[PDB]
């Protein structure tokens, strides 16, 4: 099963026995794919130890395997375990399981059910406020993904259930070289989410919202599984993009301020977020795009193909992992002027045409695409709105600068984001 | 997973904790099946330890499940491992995997690739007769299997290679118990065909017939992978029905008679036997029909469910097994008056419509019946002409009268079958 690219005519680096080619994610995901993206160009393949994975930067080819050919091929994502129960979670359930959940967790992000969410979000950022007024006075540097954090909780618990408060690579790897163990482990009960973290939130809240719109087909110990990827994503996706924004703004200052002008001037007398003066403000737009394409936080796109293929003119074989290298593509020269630097005029009128959304893909694309994508957009940027309204944000002693990745993982950083906070 | 028949209203026993219903096969797999068919009737669930399999014996449902819904939901049947390259195997091969199989090995056994064979194995049974005939001379028991196997295995060789030669529940339950184990052994090189067995056969005989019809699209590992399919069916399934056959004929004389009397009169002066003559003798048809309906050594028939479906009234969830209780429909009183005896006269075109063909599958139904049907009745046809056209056969002092049935494995006899031969 080492030979197949060999066979194929895919450029590729050279796997070991058993493990693959895992040995060269010693400087993370990241680092290999934008080395195996040099070192072969538009298309190359790989081993995460036994599985095949095929790297893919062609755009038509991308649009292909996210869109045109989702249903019939590329319908799943590499299979996830041990999972237990949450092999019924949207982003895990396969094939004809994912269409039905997918239908019926649709309906909540409608522009309608999102418009409703802008009153109850309006509270958390006044506790928001509140919680870094205390902490400015002082000159004390912030730990900024745990207030976002305590706020990003405060906005899924409520804007999905209803419950408020102030909230204030170990074994994976071995999965990788060992996909045979995951059914072992699977009649263990072992979980890759410890039995103690969801035997918590098996708290069947439920009462005599997303809560709503599910028992309003569908099951019970489903919903839970459900529930736990928007607390999850609701919660550490915003807090950790918050985190990388807040970051290029201080080390960016014209920017920080060019946007504090932009928001005074939409929302004067610092007015409060509405939906439709969100959706007016560009060059906030443009401040959250570009900081998602240096910060994607997904990293990569994955699809197994499910049936022996030829997309582009190129064969592909059933049971390869097809990828999407999200981060090299955001960094490759070969589409952006000196990509290391925070530039979000490439997010402009005037420059934002000139970008294709196959090489931009934030939140994927085709119909498996990030389904929380608007809200996030929308939560993060009322973060934003009200957080820049009143503070400004420096460097500090500690800050790191630049900023480090760290490996594998999410896209998060190595020490965390501290900065000064000072009030206008 | 153990109370999906519980919440689906089907009945079954009661399943143990991770060894499911297995322990249940203590006398077979078929005095379990002829037992549930009782307890239960029409439908009845049980677990083969956590993999659950419903087991159906409506004519319609069969009907519906092999023919009608066989290329969406019922394509394949149980996964079978560990077993290296003979995943590819047509009778292990999956979903559009087998298409392409099934298609390349259809052409070899056409009316006329079989007509082809007539002649070239019409030499064996003259090797096959004077072998007998050297144990017969002297009063020596005689064990059929073996002479039937040498002769079955004489033909396989030739019939798809054409190579001439005179041919003078251990762990598999573990597997039950431990599906998530399969995966495991197959990175272990760990086969269920000892690799000494298969390191064989991969003797590549091919030079510079079935071997003809593939390389006339097709691989050459696989092809190999096909042979050994083709080699254990044609001489394993033929050897034991052979056997089936001549302790029948033996325990029923009258039988035997009658039939040694359409043979003489069919082809008079011990004549010998053609394509053409082979498909009018109807007593020796309803003879081999009547021991497969007593010996199908399939015993079971079985599709995984590939998806949600509702059959005839009844949902079906996606990943269980349905089966098909050969043995215990061909044993049914619900469908035969006095089941076990051995009375060909069921076959007699007077009584061969009061017949379901879904009731009585020795070769199975639809799209993935037994590739090799038309060619193993043939096969076995001219064994049973030319070995009774020179001798009877009584039962021994030895000879097992009743035959007790093997455990599980196959439908094989406990002790052989040996029986006195004497010369016409
Ligand atoms: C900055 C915030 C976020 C980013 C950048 C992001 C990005 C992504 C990406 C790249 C994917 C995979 C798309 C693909 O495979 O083609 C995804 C999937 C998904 N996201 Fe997000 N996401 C964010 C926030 C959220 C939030 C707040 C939710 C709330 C529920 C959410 C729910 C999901 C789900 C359920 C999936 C799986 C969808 C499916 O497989 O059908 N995400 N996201
Ligand atoms: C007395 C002789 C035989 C009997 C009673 C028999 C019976 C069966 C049965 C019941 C099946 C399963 C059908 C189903 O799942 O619906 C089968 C499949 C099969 N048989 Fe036979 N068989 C015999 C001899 C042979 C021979 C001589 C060959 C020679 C190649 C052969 C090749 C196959 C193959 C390849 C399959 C799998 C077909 C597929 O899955 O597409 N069989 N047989
Ligand atoms: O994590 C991989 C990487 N594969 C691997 O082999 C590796 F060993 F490394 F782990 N794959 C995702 C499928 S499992 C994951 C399990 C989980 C984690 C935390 C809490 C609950 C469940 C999962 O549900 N995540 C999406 C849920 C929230 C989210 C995050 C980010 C954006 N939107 C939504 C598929 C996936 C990847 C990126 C983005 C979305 C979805
Ligand atoms: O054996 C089961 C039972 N399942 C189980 O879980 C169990 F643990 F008990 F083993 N299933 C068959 C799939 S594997 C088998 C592997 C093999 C065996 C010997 C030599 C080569 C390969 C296989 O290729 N056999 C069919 C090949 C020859 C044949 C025999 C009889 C009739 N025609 C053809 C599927 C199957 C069952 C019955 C009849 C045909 C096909």
């Amino acid at each position: 099963s080492h030979g197949l690219f060999k066979k194929l005519g895919i450029p590729g680096p050279t796997p070991l026995p058993f493990l693959g080619n895992i040995l060269s994610y010693h400087k993370g995901f990241c680092m290999f794919d934008m080395e195996c993206h040099k070192k072969y160009g538009k298309v190359w393949g790989f081993y995460d130890g036994q599985q095949p994975v095929l790297a893919i930067t062609d755009p038509d080819m991308i649009k292909t395997v996210l869109v045109k050919e989702c249903y019939s091929v590329f319908t799943n994502r590499r299979p996830f375990g041990p999972v237990g129960f949450m092999k019924s979670a949207i982003s895990i359930a396969e094939d004809e399981e994912w269409k039905r959940l997918r239908s019926l967790l649709s309906p909540t992000f409608t522009s309608g059910k999102l418009k409703e969410m802008v009153p109850i979000i309006a509270q958390y950022g006044d506790v928001l406020v509140r919680n870094l007024r205390r902490e400015a006075e002082t000159g004390k540097p912030v730990t900024l993904k745990d207030v976002f954090g305590a706020y990003s909780m405060d906005v899924i618990t409520s804007t999905s259930f209803g419950v408020n408060i102030d909230s204030l690579d170990p074994f994976f790897l071995s999965i990788t070289v060992f996909p045979f163990l995951i059914p072992i482990l699977e009649v263990l009960n072992i979980c890759v989410f410890p039995r103690e973290v969801t035997n918590f939130l098996r708290k069947s809240v439920k009462r005599m919202d997303f809560l709503q719109l599910m028992i309003d087909a569908l099951s019970d110990l489903e919903l839970v599984a459900q529930s736990i990827i928007f607390i999850f994503a609701g919660y550490e996706t915003t807090s950790s993009v918050l985190s990388f924004i807040m970051y290029e703004l201080a080390t960016h200052p014209d920017v920080q301020q060019k946007l504090q002008e932009e928001i005074d001037a939409v929302l004067p007398n610092k007015a409060p977020p509405t939906y439709d003066t969100v959706l007016q403000m560009e060059y906030l737009d443009m401040v959250v795009n570009e900081t998602l394409r240096l910060f994607p936080i997904a990293m990569r796109l994955e699809r197994v193909c499910k049936k022996d293929v030829e997309i582009n003119g190129m064969f592909i074989p059933k049971g390869v992992v097809v990828m999407i290298p999200s981060y090299a593509l955001h960094r490759d020269p070969k589409y952006w002027t000196e990509p290391e630097k925070f530039l979000p005029e490439r997010f402009s009128k005037k420059n934002k045409d000139n970008i294709d959304p196959y090489i931009y893909t934030p939140f994927g694309s085709g119909p498996r695409n990030c389904i929380g994508m608007r809200f996030a957009l929308m939560n993060m940027k009322l973060a934003l709105i009200r957080v820049l309204q009143n503070f400004s944000f420096k460097p500090c002693k500690e800050t790191q600068i630049p900023l480090k990745l760290s490996l594998g993982g999410l896209l998060q950083p190595e020490k965390p984001v501290v900065l000064k906070v000072e009030s206008r």
